């Protein structure tokens, strides 16, 4: 984990949460060291500083029902001062233009979103990655749903 | 507020700015650091290192109009030795793959485009993001459309 | 002398090369100091770290072929101990979901993947990217396909 005291963290979703993400702490290449912390369910940030923050989310459905899919994925800031979420980070996506699967039934979107960019966090900050619509949540996890950070 | 003694740079895309990208600092993150000044839509280099450039836009639009669309998104060095537009990220998206809707007309679609690299720079060249369709700029969201630079 | 002893990586994929996927510095924007060497296409990691590992790639094609292609891009490190594939970051796209397109010869759609994170390393490691189709990648392309390791 540590080499470079850089507070890192690089945390993996769930495969357990039927429909969730947890975020998980220890597979493979999940840093949590020195300093950030996961609570609940947030990066708790220690130091100050300008921390690069990234996640990715995979959306999954097999057809596309009648209505807008619409999914969301966005990553927000708890400040700890004058508190509450600032909106830091978040991406829109529409898989369906409309098809709505009766025909030859249901056949699989994917959507990957990707969020990346360069925050100033400070001393106690919570970070959240939240999406709209954990039903469309794949699994076959490391890769492939992630979230962290790293100070620079 | 400045941690280390980093050039940064975190500028976002001006909502009141009908049809062009134009950026902006003294937002949210809206960062120009230590030497990093933005000129004319574009960020001049302060010191010889390696920067993180990284950069988001959204695209929104509702209903696929004529055919074939192409959003871009590219990031690019005007240098200071090779003085000319060299060309760092770049990436090409296509919205709807048809349906040009008329039974149904205008459902709305978002694109995210995301780009960032680690590249050398020196001191003095510029660095320009753009996008071919400002029209389709979505601006009620301000965690969408950004571009930052970082030495590391 | 203040390049950086950091080591670093940013290649570009190769123009002249079908369908498959050749990486390559000797370019005008693409690194490889400090002891990263890209030996058998893959990157060899000198020294213990934390390393942000980042990679994106451009797929396009012209027409939506039958049943359901898949396009997919992945990073592996190939370690020193138990040293075959795993997986590190991953994503999927799917870009027709029917088209078909019979009596037209069809619109061209672009699909681009990015995958960022930030990993530990181990010294003589090997990181791979590869895409399940490289027949579909595009090169008029500056930054369009680039695979870059930076040592935090």
């Amino acid at each position: 984990r540590t080499p470079s005291d850089k507070p890192v963290a690089h945390v993996v979703a769930n495969p357990q949460a039927e429909g969730q993400l947890q975020w998980l702490n220890r597979r493979a290449n999940a840093l949590l060291a020195n300093g950030v912390e996961l609570r609940d369910n947030q990066l708790v940030v220690p130091s100050e500083g300008l921390y690069l923050i990234y996640s990715q989310v995979l959306f999954k459905g097999q057809g596309c029902p009648s209505t807008h899919v619409l999914l969301t994925h966005t990553i927000s800031r708890i400040a700890v001062s004058y508190q509450t979420k600032v909106n830091l980070l978040s991406a829109i996506k529409s898989p369906c233009q409309r098809e709505t699967p009766e025909g030859a039934e249901a056949k699989p979107w994917y959507e990957p979103i990707y969020l990346g960019g360069v925050f100033q966090l400070e001393k106690g900050d919570r970070l959240s990655a939240e999406i709209n619509r954990p039903d469309y949540l794949l699994f076959a996890e490391s890769g492939q749903v992630y979230f962290g950070i790293i100070a620079l």
